[PDB]
């Protein structure tokens, strides 16, 4: 159970974004139905009044929280991967539009899930803004909690993979457009009951064998990190 508070651009807090530049849902409950319209941008997908200005190459940091800013972030039981997708804003997230910029699942080198590192990072994970056409975009940050994912939600609706989905309105101003954004995948639709990484038993299947759901990270993507960029407590 987790939400996005706001974003940072090159280590500068853009301030509380909830219902302002984040298409915030009414609460921190997960989406679980893979065919739901709520898979696009959670249960209250609408245009909010602001879009955060960035340039290609900027570090864009998402900041998550549970109940209050810079708290426990997400329950430690909620082990799983983190992804970020981008789509042009005029799509409203509809159709074959979502391009993956970032994936982090289980790191073999340090024996930790992305969610575990997110908590240590005070809810902060980043992407480099890609060299796409200037204009208005949606950045779709997705946490999949796998602690009940040995069941399919379609077979037991009390259980299933839990999707914490947050869409931020981002405006890219300066960009050389050296990597035009291609078509991508649809949400809902990209994840199905048969997709690798959706049904996984963390209690009996080694995390070293986990494969996160496709699609693969776009060739145009410039990278990211799970790491604290800024101290929320210094405000
Ligand atoms: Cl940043
Ligand atoms: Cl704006
Ligand atoms: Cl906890
Ligand atoms: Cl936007
Ligand atoms: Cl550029
Ligand atoms: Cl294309
Ligand atoms: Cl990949
Ligand atoms: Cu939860």
């Amino acid at each position: 159970h987790t939400l996005v508070w706001g974003v940072w651009v090159n280590g500068v807090d853009q301030g509380d974004g909830r219902n302002i530049y984040i298409r915030s849902p009414p609460n921190n409950n997960p989406v679980k139905n893979l065919t739901s319209p709520d898979m696009t941008c959670n249960v209250d997908n609408r245009v909010v009044p602001k879009s955060v200005p960035v340039n290609a190459g900027d570090t864009l940091t998402f900041e998550w929280y549970h109940n209050t800013r810079d708290d426990d972030i997400i329950a430690s039981s909620h082990h799983g991967p983190i992804a970020v997708y981008i789509a042009p804003a005029a799509s409203n997230g509809q159709g074959n539009v979502w391009v993956k910029l970032f994936e982090d699942a289980y790191n073999v080198t340090n024996s930790t899930w992305a969610v575990d590192r997110l908590i240590t990072a005070h809810g902060q994970h980043s992407v480099v803004v890609p060299h796409v056409a200037p204009g208005d975009y949606l950045f779709r940050a997705e946490i999949i909690a796998l602690h009940e994912a040995d069941s399919l939600y379609s077979q037991n609706p009390i259980r299933g993979a839990q999707f914490y989905i947050s869409c931020a309105q981002i405006t890219i101003n300066s960009s050389d457009d050296s990597t035009p954004l291609p078509a991508g995948v649809p949400f809902p639709g990209a994840y199905t009951d048969s997709t690798p990484g959706i049904q996984f038993n963390i209690y009996t299947t080694p995390a070293t064998s986990y494969v996160a759901p496709p699609p693969s990270v776009w060739s145009g993507a410039l990278g990211g990190s799970i790491a604290q960029v800024g101290d929320a407590s210094l405000e």
